[PDB]
């Protein structure tokens, strides 16, 4: 007996419906209700059958790729916990989306930098020393996945499984930072630093810039393309729901608890950073973080024996 919360077939910034999540879920044994305006929207809301200690293991969604597919993708985090919760607990799970991929493009111009037939940004490095002009080429980053409960009409959290940072245009390497997990709730979840490139989404924040990832309690909606991409040729390349931010030519910061660093400018080898994953002070991580999902993320709940 378990139950699978997936992105009900939802990608990009914006989460999914109730009638996507019901569509998904059909086949199964889960019922969730999904919110359709406000902070909650995309949110799924599930009840929680019996009072038993449970697992719950939440994944985080993949960054975006960078100017060539030809790089790895910085995944998404592991984070799996176990929990007391009591019948009709109502569980409120964030489902984090991938970061989107730079390339392909429906555009021309844009496309041919994806093939590498244009060759203006690498240009515009050498002549000039940085990319001013023809910014563009990063991914968004992929958002965390959120799991948290209502206490007393405010949000508390239970599981953040962070997102990964988007690769920047020129990304050259197949490595990353290690796995930040936080557990201590006085440590603020505040946003990520933005920059060309936005900053992830945090757990609890006030968001203003457009390519920023929106924090959890904001509604953690992914962000807007970084606007001289925009200005200059239209390369929009978003964050995922669950905080990712916007792709510049640096890469946007993953979603989570606290958000991922973008660049302070707009470098184009400078990834964004993962987001920092939470496991509350009241559950037990069953066993360390890990980077594991190339794609959206997910969360699983069963009833846990031992």
């Amino acid at each position: 007996v378990h139950w699978l919360f997936t992105t009900c077939g939802a990608s990009g910034p914006h989460g999914p419906t109730q009638a996507q999540c019901n569509n998904a879920y059909q086949n199964s044994n889960l019922s969730v209700e999904v919110g359709s305006e406000g902070p909650l929207k995309g949110i799924q809301i599930w009840k929680v059958p019996a009072t038993d200690t449970y697992s719950i293991s939440g994944y985080g969604a993949a960054g975006g790729k960078g100017g060539k597919n030809t790089m790895m993708r910085s995944h998404g985090v592991s984070v799996l916990g176990i929990f007391n919760l009591e019948k009709d607990d109502m569980l409120y799970i964030l489902v984090g989306q991938q970061g989107e991929d730079a390339c392909p493009s429906t555009n021309q111009l844009i496309q041919k930098v994806c093939i590498g037939e244009n060759n203006v940004i690498e240009e515009e490095i050498r002549v000039n020393r940085s990319v001013h002009e023809w910014a563009g080429g990063g991914g968004g980053g992929g958002g965390a996945t959120y799991v948290f409960k209502m206490k007393d009409g405010v949000p508390v959290p239970l599981i953040i499984a962070a997102g990964g940072g988007g690769r920047a245009y020129g990304a050259k390497t197949d490595t990353f930072h290690p796995e930040r997990l936080e557990n201590n709730s006085s440590v603020l979840g505040l946003n990520g630093n933005s920059g060309a490139a936005g900053g992830g989404g945090g757990w609890n924040d006030n968001t203003s810039l457009l390519w920023a990832g929106k924090s959890l309690q904001e509604g953690a909606t992914g962000g807007h393309s970084c606007p001289q991409a925009m200005k200059k040729w239209g390369w929009e390349t978003r964050g995922g729901f669950g905080g990712g931010g916007g792709g510049c030519s640096s890469g946007g910061g993953g979603g989570g608890y606290i958000g991922g660093n973008a660049a302070s400018n707009n470098d184009p080898e400078m990834d964004g950073e993962d987001g920092v994953s939470f496991i509350s002070p009241l559950g037990i991580l069953y066993t360390p973080a890990l980077k594991v999902m190339e794609g959206h993320g997910e969360v699983n709940i069963k009833h846990y024996l031992n």
